[PDB]
RNA sequence: GUAUUCUUUAAUUAUUUC
RNA sequence: GUAUUCAUUAUUUC
């Protein structure tokens, strides 16, 4: 409008937001003389809804904001969807005393509070709304009914409002019906929901899709029998389908739905999906058969769906069967099919399956692409068939395809399992000359080959090159990788770096840290950790609790470890673990305290737990220590007398202790290379 | 002697070259106790090396069965099943060789773990063709093989006889395997008879045994018989472990499960509660929880937090709050875990008031807030989008004497990311900088998203330049992901191709979000060539095209003025059997005609749309008018209007704007049309 | 301005608007 | 070496 005002507006929309108020002040008099409403509008067209906001708040604090000013911002805020801002204009009103608003605007604020769970404020506002003589509209009504619906237990107030609205001649719509039914749905008002819809009929009213889904939902968590039926034939399965997907989980039946559906594709596929995503594939395959059994001829896309849900259950045998019915019915498998048959969540016996998929994948033409081979490598990688992954890697290249980074990472996954790093290094080095530079994943997979290789070299060699941006994964992978190698420098090093970069560490790191102190020479940072893990608000684990006991055990303070064990007995959620029992027994044994140690073994059994090899092994050590070899020999009996099968270390610890005690023929009688240990000892 | 020195050589050598290295010190090897070298190489965990030598020696003819058996024990002990199936397949033994049973059974199990059953049976046949006597574990492995093939019950009954006829007595491993086999075929009756018959032999069953007998009933059948087993279980005195309740959980139904185990402890109750939780059936666990009380045992804070956590993931606010009150009313006073659990809730509607209602309890609970608690509260208020309250929580943090961390600044930017309020987002990151803090990646993602919802393209590019060069921010899948999106929302084609470039270059494997966006952006221009290449490349990737992929394709053809091809897909989606055309699908098709004309065709589509049920929207009609509004025709676009309010759908701003502009440019016959009923009637004035 | 399940470490003010 | 459901080639081995 005004050239002076256009300059002012441009000057406002260009100014940063944090400084703007100190700026608007400087132009106080300049602003007051103008039409803010016109500035707000101009600041809204230009796409700067947040600058008008600032202006409004400024003017309210000055007295130059009117209803129309506010009403303009609000309409902008709701179309833009900034409920928070709406709610704040209401909590810090830029309005002068009198001040009444347009209906549309009040209903936008009501929706904003609703959107925030401030149902109690919405109702306060609604009351204030009609005591100022504002005629609410259909949308205002529907918004308020929604407030009542999510606030809960407000059915009577809903009856009241429906009355009030009709008595003022505002007939309900579809947003009114669904809103209401979902309200009954959230309160278990099954009975009164139906009487409602069936009253909607009376007064006239065309039924709907969203309606039925709401009604559906009622009987859902609440009947889906004679009900869900109507919804169909009444008239289209859109969202209504999903409702079936959770209908099954909150209940339990396979006969009614078969008996129902019988009586009657997507619709079919929907119900099948409902079964296979909650883990009822046996239930879906039956739905599939029934479906086939009645005319219906599935296409490749229906098979890919069934195979897809069978796949998450690793039902190899029937996936191949389905693969059969396809190709022998015309339904030629597509790319999506093989990818589906190869994206199986790994189980035991996956290799031969994969092998059979590949056999039909190549006995049916289908030229394997580059990505196809990568998919086939990943598959044998899941199983762990290094042998078959690499045969695929070799067949690949030998056919002229060029391996990508996805192909190298695949192979790298494998070796990682087996901690074969000497082969990993070769992969990496190969990929570099080919031009391919390792990514983050490629590194984590290296860190894991090394750790299972006990190669600290390659570990610290990467630590260097990273300290390779250190991502939360890499730093977390490094903390672990060092713990397998039990490396305190490395672990600690990158521990604080995880904090200095604004990452929140999980119980894994904390647990891993606590123990690299317990079994080491630090026993206070440990206490720091168990105080940090808590101060952090995290819930300690048994493993955490067990690692804890090991600390006290190594600090020669065992009863305290016994306390934590006992305290676990009440935990009501924790519940010891022979490890916890073992760990405590190991400590007492380590301090010469062995009666106390078998006293906890007695509890152990009494509690109905189950002593094991390692458990007995501990005592034999602690007995051998203070040379009292008879009570020790009595133990190994117990193990075997109960068939617990001792360990050569159980024997060694006695042999080596029988040697040092000047008793040689004893070491001999009692009793491989061990006897040899006595010979090189005796003389 | 001289061996200890030679082992270290092989133990310290590049694996992919060890062959030619064993070829080197060959004659020192042939005179060395191979099996001896093997035993040594394993004593240091160098088992990959003991294999390579085996294969070497084998190729030289220097490996005997005693050696192979030695490598196999380790592999099995080191869990290397594929490697053993390899030895089976290549054969490093000379002709006429026979192996220990312990080894043979280690291979059988290895063949079993790869699904190579038909092969395991053939090896078993050989093993007993060499007059080797199988042991218990051998018989048991083979049983496990029979049980995973299917239709193998007679072979199980027959082998049971043999093994029992060789004086070999079944065990718990046997029982669980035979029962579990019957569970994998639906052999309910025989599993029972077998159990009955096995019991009657004096065999005391056990947990594992009872667990398989229960999977029978529960897998595909009944919850009443499986529950009965649960019955007979305790009656025997065998305590159901965690795996027990998992079977039931996966097998008014919660009222039953509690009636049986009634004729337990607090840990028991939690074990079954958590079972139903981890399955996804939580209303049941609640039901038990109602009983654990009205039955005696009183739950503590650990038990309650457990329950709250379950509710958390379902974000069942009101009940969570009820439960927090019953806690503090029945005596159970919350802890730092209780609160944190309460604020770790899943985003949703009305979450802001919940958090306020929780914080209201943290405060009254006279519990000093810590630096951590603030970070949580800021995060939750930031997660629901209560920008206002996050910042209030923020200033309250930095005023009680706590120091923000990066998470603290990240929470805050998360909110702004939803609002697009990048100006503040900037002002923050700098503050993060002026405090000795360096922005994370997510910090860069948030800021990125923050610029997107706004429209600030200069801050995006300012991120790309700092990402495509310096190391301040590494091109992480995430960061490149947040870029394809933030450039779409701002329609920066150039800046997406670069990202789709690097993604398909930095070793990444794009996702449907990325593909589709690329498809819609190319389609939003005439970019047919690339777009179709993207679509197929979705196919060549191995992903399933959703509706948005199909709608974007139709709009491309629309855009390319081939709207007939657009309907072929709508038809194709009509019989997709898996994908049902969407409202936006139909419109996209109609507009494509109306954009090039043939509105009588546009009517053709609308017709069936209604024929397929399908209830049209405003846009549906606003588009139909477009063609009828600007096609030397007005008597129709007026008749079409009477289908909106007369059908209570209510037109809109883009609509009428097409009526005046199109009519006031096709005059007077336009004036009377607009008179039939603000911001517009200045266009007419402008004309 | 409003409704029916998933979505809340979010493509869901995602793709259609002569 | 072998079995039951769906950081673990995790924490205890005088």
């Amino acid at each position: 409008l005004s050239p002076d005002a256009q300059v002012l507006v441009l000057a406002i929309s260009s100014h940063p937001l944090p400084t703007l108020a100190a700026f608007l002040a400087s132009r106080r008099d300049e602003l007051l003389r103008a039409d803010i409403t016109s500035l707000l509008k101009a600041l809204e067209l230009s796409g700067h809804w947040e600058w008008a906001l600032a202006l409004l708040r400024w003017a309210g604090k000055e007295g130059a904001a009117d209803a129309s000013a506010l009403e303009m911002v609000v309409r902008a805020l709701g179309r833009e969807g900034q409920h928070d801002a709406v709610c704040a204009l209401l909590d810090e009103t830029p309005l002068p005393p009198g001040s009444r608003l347009d209906v549309r605007a009040y209903t936008t604020v009501l929706h904003a509070l609703s959107r925030a769970g401030r149902y109690e404020r919405a109702l306060e506002l609604f009351a204030e709304l009609r005591r100022q003589g504002v005629a609410p509209t259909l949308v205002t009504y529907n918004v308020v009914l929604d407030v009542y619906g999510r606030m809960g237990r407000s059915w009577p107030r809903i009856v009241a409002l429906l009355d009030e609205m009709r008595a003022a001649g505002v007939e309900p719509d579809g947003f009114t019906a669904s809103t209401v039914i979902a309200a009954c749905s959230r309160d278990g008002l099954v009975d009164e929901a139906v009487a409602f819809f069936e009253d909607l009929k009376a007064r006239g009213h065309a039924p709907c899709v969203v309606t039925y889904n709401a009604l559906l939902q009622v009987f859902g968590k609440a009947e889906a029998l004679r009900v869900l039926g109507e919804m169909e034939q009444n008239g289209p399965d859109a969202v209504t389908y999903n409702e079936l997907a959770g209908t099954y989980a909150r209940a339990g039946f396979f006969e009614e739905a078969a008996r129902c559906l019988d009586t009657m594709a997507f619709t079919y596929n929907t119900v099948m999906t409902a079964y296979g995503n909650v883990g009822k594939v046996d239930e879906a395959l039956a739905l599939f058969d029934q479906m086939k059994k009645t005319g219906f001829v599935p296409n490749v896309n229906t098979y890919n769906l069934v195979l897809g849900m069978l796949g998450k259950k690793s039902r190899f045998t029937v996936m191949l069967e389905m693969l059969g019915e396809m190709s022998r019915s015309g339904c030629t498998p597509n790319r999506v099919t093989w990818n589906t048959m190869l994206a199986v969540s790994g189980k035991r016996g996956m290799e031969d399956y994969v092998t059979r998929v590949l056999e039909g994948m190549r006995s049916s033409g289908v030229e394997l692409s580059r990505d196809t081979y990568n998919t086939l490598i990943a598959a044998y990688g899941r199983c762990g068939s290094r042998t078959n992954a690499f045969k695929m890697y070799n067949e690949m290249t030998s056919a002229g395809f060029t391996p990508c980074i996805t192909t190298y990472n695949a192979l790298l996954n494998v070796l990682s399992r087996q901690g074969d790093w000497s082969t990993a290094q070769s992969i990496v080095s190969k990929m570099r000359t080919k031009g391919f530079k390792p990514n983050e994943q490629s590194y984590s997979l290296l860190l894991q080959c090394y750790a299972k290789g006990g190669n600290v070299a390659g570990i610290a060699a990467i630590e260097n090159e990273v300290y390779v941006f250190p991502s939360w994964v890499i730093l977390r992978t490094l903390v672990i990788a060092n713990f397998k190698c039990r490396r305190l420098d490395g672990m600690e090093t990158a521990f604080q770096e995880v904090k200095a970069r604004g990452y929140n560490p999980d119980l894994v790191i904390f647990n891993s840290m606590l123990s690299i102190y317990a079994k080491n020479g630090m026993y206070s940072k440990a206490t720091e950790v168990f105080d940090s893990i808590k101060r952090s608000g995290l819930s300690p684990d048994l493993i955490t609790y067990n690692s804890l006991m090991d600390m006290y055990a190594k600090c020669s303070e065992s009863w305290e470890a016994e306390k934590i064990l006992n305290q676990l007995k009440c935990s009501q959620t924790m519940k010891p673990d022979v490890v916890s029992y073992n760990t405590v027994i190991n400590g007492f044994c380590k301090q010469g305290l062995v009666k106390e140690a078998q006293r906890v073994l007695s509890e152990m059994v009494a509690d109905g737990m189950a002593p094991c090899a390692v458990t007995y092994h501990t005592l034999v050590g602690g007995y051998s220590s203070l040379e009292m070899f008879s009570e020790a020999r009595e133990v190994i009996g117990y193990m075997v007398q109960h068939g617990l099968k001792p360990m050569e270390l159980t024997y060694r610890r006695v042999v080596e202790s029988y040697c040092r005690a000047k008793r040689f023929e004893e070491a001999r009688g009692f009793l491989k290379a061990l006897e040899a240990y006595i010979e090189d000892a005796q003389f």
